């Protein structure tokens, strides 16, 4: 006998360039928590249902988890774009959702059953602009690019644009693209002709990486900031040596000294031979929220005896009140399901000259 928790993430499509890192974190969490006895002796069972890359696939995954798989709660989905369409399904069904990495403005406001462990674009994105200005105080002109078909990218670009203005910089252009585009010659050239000192990109991984590469190919030599959708080593294959120097804000640090992070990091490094990515840590933290909430609930009200609809409602109520020492640091929730989290960072892509290998170097 086990307690089923649904994991609805992008395991296929180009969205899996982000989703697979989340899956990795969730699987590490399952072993970590089950090795500690699960929920007061009862193992959890993560049930994975692939969302693919669109809204319909996410809705289908959620409905399957809720109805067929009888899950007590869902971790997911990968994208804010997917969350805005699918989360209302879970809200209506009174099934809790904990988003690992969705950072668009407005997600917890979807309803009483929607929470997230990822701080939103408003507190994550500005740090990377500040980091760029530290590395080059003479930046004056900024070109901004965003994926106009993606909800998170639109939310993130608004924050980047406001930060550029607040830092007293000149916004020379805002260029639009689609996440499904591979060619950006026209937008890149448009921006390059305006002589920017800094370029900021809000898109996802394949698109963001292709744009970074093309900017460099077309002769751009200035600074580049990538938003959260580019925050994966999966971009390395796309821009290769030309990824070098890209600045990306982080909501997780491998070097954070929390005991659980040490355990998580050690488990990750031993398996994957590199530091745990943000998306992996965030997924771990979302599973942790469910495990620790289930334990607290079970102690007060034995879960094996609670019928499913009431169990879901009580679990949702419980998780919102909890305090969690996670790989992301000590976190909790506001009454609306927004995360409370203290520390943020910026890292910079450092590629080896040959372009076949790289890493994220954390700025001090
Ligand atoms: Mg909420």
């Amino acid at each position: 006998n086990t307690i089923p928790i649904g994991i609805a993430l992008a395991q296929t499509s180009n969205v899996a360039l982000l989703g697979q890192e989340q899956v990795a974190g969730a699987k590490i969490a399952e072993k970590y928590f089950n090795d500690k006895g699960g929920v007061n002796g009862t193992p959890i069972k993560l049930i994975f249902q692939d969302t693919a890359g669109d809204e319909a696939g996410t809705i289908n995954a959620f409905q399957t988890l809720i109805n067929k798989d009888k899950v007590v709660g869902i971790v997911g989905p990968t994208l804010s774009q997917q969350a805005f369409s699918a989360n209302p399904i879970a809200e209506r069904a009174k099934v809790p959702v904990v988003g690992p990495s969705n950072t668009a403005k407005g997600i917890p406001e979807i309803g009483d059953y929607v929470a997230r462990v990822s701080a939103p674009v408003s507190v994550v994105a500005p740090n990377s602009v500040k980091a760029a200005l530290k590395q080059n105080p003479n930046i004056k002109k900024v070109a901004v690019f965003f994926a106009q078909n993606d909800a998170f990218s639109k939310s993130e670009t608004e924050i980047f644009q406001q930060t550029v203005k607040d830092q007293g910089l000149e916004l020379v252009t805002v260029q639009k693209f689609q996440t499904t585009d591979t060619d950006f010659q026209s937008q890149a050239t448009n921006a390059i002709n305006l002589k920017p000192d800094l370029v900021i990109i809000s898109g996802l991984a394949a698109d963001g990486g292709n744009l970074v590469r093309q900017l460099r190919e077309l002769g751009y030599q200035g600074a580049i900031i990538g938003g959260d959708g580019l925050n994966t080593s999966n971009v390395f294959a796309v821009c290769k040596a030309l990824c070098d120097g890209v600045l990306i804000a982080q909501a997780y640090s491998p070097e954070y000294t929390g005991e659980i992070n040490k355990a998580f990091r050690q488990a990750y490094v031993d398996q994957y031979k590199k530091e745990p990515p943000q998306f992996s840590a965030q997924a771990f933290a979302a599973v942790q929220v469910y495990v620790e909430s289930l334990k607290a609930l079970d102690t007060k009200n034995k879960v094996s005896k609670i019928q499913l609809p009431e169990l879901r409602t009580e679990l949702n109520k419980q998780l919102l009140t909890g305090k969690y020492n996670t790989p992301l640091g000590e976190i909790s929730f506001t009454p609306i399901g927004e995360v409370v989290q203290k520390d943020f960072y910026v890292a910079q892509i450092k590629m080896e000259k040959d372009g076949s290998q790289g890493k994220f170097t954390f700025l001090k």
